[PDB]
């Protein structure tokens, strides 16, 4: 029944949404860690640079000469991370837009899910009732009246057969005789009183 | 439009449903009347009918 699939498919979609939802944080998690390392490395050079201020001080250049040479090793590493931080920004921004757009669509489909389901049920319920009426009332082969009423005639037809109606002969004779019975009897009525 | 039209179907359908119920008993009553009257004359035919009257 496709209707159950509609609900089931979205449920599977919901699992993927949360799966993607968790995945994005993992990308954010590593992004923060990378930022911390860049800050730490510059501090190491900063301490050497801050220290190098005193090393160069008092005219002891040779100490400063070696100190800055050590700094360049950290400086090269620092630059590489900073480039990595910038490019990672685009990925987190664009991926969120997909999630931001996708979530809006998901609920939109859910709104139409019940709307079409309700219409289907309405027709389904209305589909059968008229079929029963067609099977019940339709004059062609109405189980309610035509087939039932036919059986009524069957019983009705039997009574005349088993009890043959008096021939139309007798009806007129009794009616012909009945008028005389009342009239002849009433003829005495008008005569006895008069 | 959908809610208006669907209600009209329900409004019309309910009226028909009770209409059939009214005729349900009417035809049932007539059937029982003939059924009860069907047998009694059969007994009289089997009882009194001069052809093979079991009674007389």
């Amino acid at each position: 029944a496709p209707e159950d699939l509609l609900e089931r498919l979205l449920g599977e979609m919901e699992l993927e949404l949360i799966e993607l939802r968790r995945a994005l944080a993992q990308t954010i998690a590593t992004f923060k860690s990378t930022e911390r390392q860049r800050d730490a490395q510059q501090l190491i050079a900063q301490r050497w640079y801050e220290k190098a201020q005193a090393a160069l001080d008092r005219g002891n250049e040779q100490l400063a000469r070696e100190a800055l040479g050590q700094r360049q090793s950290y400086q090269s590493h620092t630059e590489a991370l900073g480039k990595s931080l910038g490019e990672q920004r685009a990925l987190v921004e664009q991926v969120r837009g997909q999630l931001q757009k996708l979530e809006r669509k998901y609920l939109e489909l859910k709104s139409q899910k019940n709307l079409y389901l309700a219409r289907l049920k309405s027709a389904i319920a209305a589909q059968k009732i008229e079929e029963i009426a067609g099977n019940l009332d339709n004059a062609s082969a109405s189980s309610l009246f035509e087939r039932i009423e036919t059986k009524i005639l069957e019983l009705e037809a039997e009574r005349e057969l088993l009890n043959p109606p008096p021939s139309p002969l007798d009806k007129k004779f009794e009616q012909w005789e009945e008028q005389q019975a009342v009239e002849a009897t009433l003829a005495a009525m008008k005569a006895r009183r008069s």
